């Protein structure tokens, strides 16, 4: 038992609920949120910037640090970093950006950073200003994700999309 709420159980594992990642994760304060990152880690907009927003600099602060250090993530990669007052941790994802050209079927591999912890709050990888087809993300990560994954959907009309037409 754990102290999501209001989420629409999509599969044995996955979840999915309207709401925003950033008021979510201020609620429940889960062990691990999800950002959509690049591999720059620049928090700019989407998900991310709004997340950093939230933190008030301090994940972009910390970030450009890991950058400093260890360089750009890969493409399909993540790295653990602190989770601010939102979360314990934050798992910074990169999924492909369709909008820079990146290959889309890296998103499995972006989604099978998920299954190194037990249970997560998340975006859609690859989303939003990452220009990918939300479907399509929602089913690449019902087959790869086994671990507990809450999905927070921003757009309600998106919301209504995804469930109606899930398979
Ligand atoms: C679906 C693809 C998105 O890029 C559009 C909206 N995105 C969000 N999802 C959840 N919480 C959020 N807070 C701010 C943005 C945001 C993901």
């Amino acid at each position: 038992v754990n102290s999501f709420s209001g989420y629409l159980k999509l599969t044995d594992n996955v979840y999915i609920k309207n709401a925003d990642i950033v008021e979510e994760a201020k609620k429940v304060k889960p062990t691990v949120v999800v950002n959509a990152a690049n591999v720059y880690l620049k928090h700019g907009g989407g998900v991310a910037g709004a997340l950093n927003k939230a933190t008030n600099n301090a994940m972009q602060v910390e970030s450009d640090d890991y950058i400093a250090t260890n360089g750009p993530l890969k493409v399909g990669g993540s790295c653990v970093l602190s989770g601010h007052n939102l979360a314990k941790h934050c798992l910074h994802v990169v999924g492909p950006n369709v909008n820079k050209g990146e290959d889309i079927q890296l998103l499995k591999s972006a989604y099978e950073n998920f299954n190194q912890h037990e249970v997560l709050l998340a975006p859609l990888l690859s989303a939003g200003i990452f220009g990918a087809d939300p479907i399509h993300s929602l089913r690449v990560c019902v087959d790869t994700v086994r671990t507990n994954v809450y999905l927070a959907v921003f757009d309600k009309n998106l919301y209504d999309k995804l469930v109606s037409s899930f398979l």
